[PDB]
């Protein structure tokens, strides 16, 4: 799809950490996004992209789709190490998370999978993408600040 070729081709948001191919946010939740992102990147050196796609022309799940981009946008470790990504895939109400090593690690896996099997699915289901993707990454960051987790739906 065009979709899922211009989401790898175009490559990382360097102003914005959101890509919504597939139209679900308001302007006001991506200026909201920008705002906790880029914060978390000035303070942690971590930088989250946030990725919405309505359905993947090819077969490959949310998990894969995940790793590809990781690593067409960031195809070393010393440019991927400190990204993450997430993808939310609207049509399917699926979603995952992937990154290099010190994003992981920083967000451990209790929250990420925590993320994927209920903020995401469950608000996306519900038809709210922008409580979907504003909540998981005020999760996200919370584990990464080793705040206490803001639960999820
Ligand atoms: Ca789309």
């Amino acid at each position: 799809s065009a979709s899922e070729f211009n989401i790898l081709n175009d490559g990382p948001p360097k102003e914005t950490y959101v890509v919504d191919d597939a139209g679900v946010l308001s302007r006001v939740t991506k200026s909201d996004l920008k705002k906790l992102l880029s914060d978390l990147e000035y303070r942690k050196k971590l930088r989250l992209n946030f990725i919405t796609v309505r359905k993947l022309t090819s077969k490959a799940d949310a998990f894969e789709y995940a790793d590809q981009v990781l690593e067409k946008w960031y195809p070393s470790i010393e440019e991927g190490n400190n990204k993450g990504i997430v993808v939310l895939i609207t049509s399917q109400k699926e979603g995952a998370i992937t990154g290099g090593p010190a994003f992981i690690e920083a967000v451990g896996e209790n929250i990420l999978d925590a993320t994927v099997s209920e903020n995401l699915p469950v608000l996306a289901t519900d038809e709210k993408y922008n409580e979907a993707v504003y909540s998981s990454a005020k999760r996200l960051v919370a584990a990464i600040d080793g705040q206490p987790d803001p639960g999820g739906p």
